[PDB]
């Protein structure tokens, strides 16, 4: 794992070699908006903003994408709360839940499953408030997401309006979902069978399924 | 059903009124291009370029692609064989035939199964040139087609190639397989399993499932 350095917080990015051919666009975008961003308290914390860059490519099939971080709390891992408190994650697991049949759990995990790839479009947001951040992110969350998309197989974005310009934003050949936000109202998302359908798609495509009971915690 | 007139041959084109919202780009389009399509010996005849658009959408929930009409005896009908002797309609009646148990029949007509809008995605070719004329239907194919998929659950395009980056050139929300063309080597189109798999995603987008059968011809 090679590092580079950008001119402010967090001063150094590590990542993971599958990674490598946007870096240097990286760091040339991120010095550009770095010290407007960071005016504002965020989340996550700025030497949490980048860690998800750890993750390997190659071996991923399916990214599971929402639009920011946690308001609070976000640990820098898409998704994630280690105590379980986060609605989002807990929508989430109690779909899978019901797909696989698993109704014993202490906590759900996007970020331990073989194949799949949680991501967050923006890296942070100011905190307390959701897309505060979208107008410094803009040029990196595209340049990522296309990045991602020319591994993964299948895209599923998480809210309909947040995700509502994707596909002419990213102009990918890649299968795009976009499914109803976690948090949505009139119960939606447990009505929606996305994590179904990806499967689907993936044996079609001849390409092996996400077992999505390995995101359980016990 | 409305009719509109063109500057050039076929000189007046009649449509169902789901077409309505696309027909005024379509004959500033077609009025740019026609003198250069029409130069050359087509298959089908100008008279039959457009008789698709007599086919309602609002009742459609598949479409069925192939990237231009056959380089001979085009109909106007997209995979249409009155006499049964195109291979890839052989091709796709033998793959229904394995999929629906039924032995014997004389032919098999993709347009008249309820649901199906059977397309050609360039509306003509030059006699006996495949995708001769994808330059002059380009702007009118990425138009017409985006329509389409305003309307259907599922989008089926046949021929990897072909069909490379429909996705991206689309921008659309529609679930879009691209399967082997009828005619691929190695018997490809034979182990594709994308007309069964159109079912398995209807149901999962809470949609009625093709009958397939009904396109039989005894």
């Amino acid at each position: 794992m090679n590092s580079v350095t950008v001119s402010h917080a967090p001063y150094t990015i590590t990542y993971h070699n599958d990674w490598e051919p946007v870096m240097s666009q990286l760091v040339e975008f991120y010095n550009e908006v770095a010290s407007w961003l960071l005016r504002d308290e965020t989340s996550p914390i700025p030497d949490k903003f980048f860690i998800q860059l750890k993750q390997p490519l190659r071996n991923k099939r399916v990214c599971v994408c929402g639009i920011d971080p946690y308001p609070k709390d976000g640990t820098g891992v898409p998704f994630e709360s280690p105590n379980f408190t986060k609605k989002s994650i807990k929508e989430i697991a109690s779909s899978i839940s019901r797909l696989t049949g698993v109704i014993d759990y202490k906590g759900y995990n996007l970020n331990i499953i073989d194949g799949v790839i949680p991501w967050n479009y923006y890296l942070s947001c100011k905190l307390g408030e959701t897309k505060s951040h979208a107008i410094y992110w803009d040029k990196i969350s595209k340049l990522l997401l296309q990045h991602i998309t020319k591994h993964v197989s299948v895209l599923y974005c998480l809210g309909k309006t947040d995700f509502s310009n994707i596909r002419a934003k990213l102009e990918s050949p890649v299968t795009t979902i976009v499914g109803y936000h976690p948090a949505a109202r009139d119960r939606q998302f447990e009505k929606d069978r996305s994590f179904e359908i990806i499967n689907v798609l993936l044996e079609l495509d001849n390409k092996a399924p996400i077992n999505w009971a390995q995101g359980f915690i016990y």
